[PDB]
């Protein structure tokens, strides 16, 4: 098992390995392996260029035996430019047939933790800032992104080019100058990464810096009339000039760390060129070496270390596109607590009733809030679930489309228990107007559509009629396609929830649940939405929860929920007659409103 | 000045006062210096490949080998000792610089920000913070590159394509100097013009990947909804189109990137194979060195390894301007309403408030006050309402002097606020706005807003008179508590509080409750209004409300229709009248009843 392994990053990039060789595409196989012929190729040409300069040279300094000299030598300079075309030519024909792979491959991961995001539990409670959420996975993304292309078409292709330059220089030279420019790898690697740790940091605090200058610009820009109300612009020119120096004294330390990085860098290549050089004209002195290997080592060594010279840059990026590619693998391998048994049936509802058979459950191990609650709910029947604060009843909606288990007990639909079944013919058989409904950012006529996969105009002007929105988009002037949400035209509560009931008869399911759907709304927003409410419950299955109990008076039969358990159950009439929990209750609310009325 | 083409060139004669400021004498010498290791730098790197050629020379003369091994040491020592010189000046250059560039982009930063303060209200400064943020960000990134760019990268290449001009027109060609001049306006004119399809291949495959991301978060934020109609793999494959889209976009991005770099490649390397081919003929001729050819390589090499990201740099610096220039137009833009010159302070020893036949619209096009005349008495307590159409929502902004009346005039005292300083007269203004809105802040903070030097016992005592100095015992952190976001939230009454508490530290003569209470429930209006009351004392107060039992316990009520004063006098007398205010009175009156029938 590749994950019984330390979690490092040579973990992190052996699990994405299957990405970039898929096994299921075959046509970016062929993609991955012409990329590296295009790798290897631009490698050889790199390494033949400088043999072409070289001889060149020699052509010219020893014309003893390559005559015409002039032919010679032309001939090998042109073949060094041609060279040196060839090899960018090869270098960009990588990048491009890659780009497909790289795109392909991340794309990928990121569809499979997409779906992990949707397979997981409801406790993660992804309700956040958009905002922050997308500056993060760009950031994420960007970072990613960087660390593959340094990974494969710098770091690799160096490694390729410091074995060869290895070999090469081990045949024909020294051997010490092997030694030398090995060691000088060693000190230039081992010196940008101690210097670039102490750069990261630095640029850290430079972009928290920055992050609160502008916060305190954009706070005063956003609040321009209250800095006018009261006088406040020389405050805040001032809180802004504070916290802009800051920013710039942290910018100049990290710039600064940059020129030291590159200082030294430039010290250790350059001690080895003088180094190599020298040693090369004087192994000249002696006759053993050509004029033209002076030409053929300097050439050599700028080429093996003008890709390194971004080096910190490429360290810091990698390092970060592994921690965040570590956490894209976290998050898949975070297990499921919810999921479908093995080979689970399909929920197969004839008779739309509901049981509840002791049910105990709570979000958390701690606190238990159901505490064995048992009830049937009749096919075709309308039911209230109302109850005290401590009654457990917000657990129902959630429990009855699974997005928990019961700890002990289960829920039946038809006489099947629903953790037994496929959730998706659960949910399925399901609908609900939830108390605070979300449209997504796009029209009004997708949001409704949004009840059904293929809902087609007929079935959304049937839904939206049947939730009395109809009327309402008409008259907008874009109709249908009128943009709605956030950065969109902006809907009611009572628009909102007629959307949502539009969006659930798009969905046309046996079961309906209205789970506190006219609690956020006003008084009179209340009243003339629960007709249409009553409407859509018409030969449904209806499970009603709701606070206010005026508002589901008229229900078939009422359970009334205490401490996690059915106190009491029966008519509005009933339950006023025995004078017990709900009575209570109801006196209590009438008052309420009493007293709310009295204030005018 | 600013009569000019308005150009790069324009934008940037501006930034020069910025970078060669004038008012410091350290960041010019600053300045003097990063150009003196300029200076060194390309001497360094002109002088380096010269050290080389010798070196070269020496070994093909180069009869025996006698003292050349020497001579071929020291310039090769030359050579490398040279190499890393040039990085030394160059790095010095920028490290020496980079104080120059951050003051003086702060202080253009600076300058558009007390400008923006300058400027009208109407610039409907009603926006998201991450959108705002982000554009800033972007801009200042832009600003940013572009400087280094043109400093660091495009000036230096001018002085080394100059340098490189002169020593081949001396010492070679000339045809090699026209090649090589030919060879580098080949390669901009390329650079640039593929390179402006580049950047509409890069916004397409920005604002493809802007949407495949918005539908993921819009999916995973809305996770309850997706589960609820068992939406997965539809949102799943709703995702898959847009990020393919995307991953099609940036395939398309790159390959265009791909042949630039080709392109660009095969300029260089045809100049390279036709200077290095006439340099060795002309040796076979005596007439040149063998040295000389690799010189002319060098030479050829460091001057088009900066060229080599020219795109990236030219994209940038064009962006970089322009939003360079858009600040610039920040700063010009006019500013709808000043002091008038040697403007004297307003002095409130009696503070009446007069509207004098007040003509104001936010728009030429659309005239809300036709007309509005009233007065406010010193130290009475007065309700501004009225139906649809009366203007009401004007007077406060007119007040604070936001605008200024097409026609007429508002006094306070005896004074036409228009002819005072605007920092006397908002100075003796408070107002209690509908939406009140916290810094992202310590409470204290908030408070002690109100005025400049404010101190602890005075937001005590604000938070006193505001009665909210409980809510703040209670917190653990007391006023040090952070408030806002991300910071502890607050209720509408809280803030409202606070708003208040903000407006006794201001302690001023006229306060204004701008439909204060709007944005609350019934009982926090009702808790609120005690408070308003009370902090009402001995100031001048003018209420505007939309719910007319709010103010029924004032001292005269103003009624507007259709911009003018319809009705004046108490709430009994205007009952009496049986007018505009007594059928807005019943109508609100049935209304509350029809809420309470239901
Ligand atoms: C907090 C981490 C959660 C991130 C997981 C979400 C995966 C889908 C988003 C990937 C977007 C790819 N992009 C930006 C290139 O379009
Ligand atoms: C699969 C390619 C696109 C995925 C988006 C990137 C995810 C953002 C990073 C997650 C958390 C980062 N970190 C470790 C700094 O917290
Ligand atoms: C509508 C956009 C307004 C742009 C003008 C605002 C300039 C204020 C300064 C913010 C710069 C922050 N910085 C430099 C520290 O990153
Ligand atoms: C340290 C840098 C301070 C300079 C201020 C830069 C803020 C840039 C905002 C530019 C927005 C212009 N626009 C509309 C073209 O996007």
């Amino acid at each position: 098992n590749p994950k019984d392994a330390r979690h490092d990053g040579w973990q992190t990039l052996k699990r994405f390995l299957p990405y970039l060789w898929p096994a299921d595409n075959a046509v970016l196989r062929r993609r991955v392996v012409g990329a590296i012929l295009m790798v290897l190729l631009g490698k050889a040409t790199t390494l033949a260029l400088p043999f072409a300069y070289k001889k060149a040279v020699d052509a010219m300094t020893l014309g003893g035996g390559a005559q015409p000299a002039l032919t010679v030598a032309l001939a090998f300079v042109l073949a060094y430019a041609l060279g040196r075309f060839s090899g960018v030519l090869f270098d960009n024909l990588r990048n491009i047939v890659f780009e497909r792979v790289g795109q392909d491959a991340t794309r990928h991961l990121a569809e499979n933790v997409f779906a992990r995001l949707h397979k997981l539990s409801l406790r993660f409670h992804l309700a956040r800032r958009t905002g922050e959420v997308t500056k993060v996975i760009e950031r994420g993304t960007k970072s990613i992104d960087t660390m593959l292309y340094f990974l494969l078409f710098n770091i690799a292709p160096t490694v390729i080019e410091l074995t060869a330059v290895i070999v090469i220089f081990w045949l024909n030279f020294g051997l010490g100058l092997v030694t030398a420019t090995i060691l000088a790898v060693i000190a230039y690697v081992w010196t940008t990464r101690t210097i670039t740790e102490w750069r990261t940091h630095l640029r850290e605090k430079m972009n928290r810096l920055d992050g609160q200058a502008l916060a305190r610009a954009v706070d005063s820009l956003l609040n321009y009339e209250t800095v006018k109300y009261f006088g406040a612009e020389s405050r805040e020119e001032a809180r802004y000039a504070s916290a802009a120096r800051a920013y710039a004294d942290a910018a100049v330390k990290s710039e600064n760390s940059l020129g030291l990085l590159n200082i030294a860098q430039a010290l250790i290549v350059n001690l080895l060129m003088a180094g190599a050089m020298a040693w090369t004209v004087y192994g000249w002195s002696q006759g053993k070496l050509t004029v033209g290997d002076l030409v053929f080592v300097n050439t050599y060594l700028t080429q093996l270390f003008r890709p390194l010279d971004m080096l910190g840059m490429v360290y810091r990026t990698i390092r970060q596109g592994l921690i965040d590619m570590a956490e894209m693998f976290r998050l898949i391998d975070t297990h499921i607590e919810v999921a479908d048994v093995p080979n689970a049936p399909a929920l197969v509802v004839n008779r739309p009733s509901v049981t509840f058979d002791n049910v105990v459950f709570g979000y958390d191990r701690d606190r238990e809030i159901l505490h064995g609650l048992s009830f049937e709910v009749a096919a075709g029947s309308r039911v209230a679930i109302v109850g005290p604060s401590g009654a457990g009843k917000s657990t129902i909606a959630r429990l009855l489309f699974r997005f928990y288990d019961p700890w002990e007990g289960r829920i039946l639909i038809d006489g099947q228990d629903i953790a037994h079944v496929t959730q998706t013919s659960l949910r399925a058989a399901l609908g609900i107007v939830p108390q605070d409904s979300v449209l997504f950012n796009d029209t009004i006529g997708y949001n409704i559509a949004y009840g059904r996969d293929g809902a087609s105009r007929a079935e959304v002007d049937a839904a939206a009629k049947g939730a009395a929105i109809a009327d309402f988009i008409a008259r907008l002037p874009q109709g249908y396609d009128t943009e709605v949400g956030e950065r969109g035209l902006k809907l009611s509560g009572g628009e909102k929830q007629r959307v949502a009931i539009a969006r659930t008869l798009v969905k046309n399911p046996p079961i309906l649940l209205f789970d506190e759907a006219t609690s956020a709304l006003d008084t009179r927003t209340e009243q003339d939405i629960l007709s249409t409410m009553r409407a859509v419950a018409s030969h449904r299955t209806t499970i009603s929860i709701a606070h206010r109990l005026s508002t589901i008076a008229d229900s078939d039969t009422i359970l009334v929920l205490d401490q996690g358990r059915l106190a009491e159950q029966g008519s509005h009439l009933d339950l006023l007659r025995r004078d017990g929990l709900y009575a209570e209750m109801w006196a209590r609310q009438a008052a309420e409103s009493a007293e709310v009325s009295e204030a005018a």
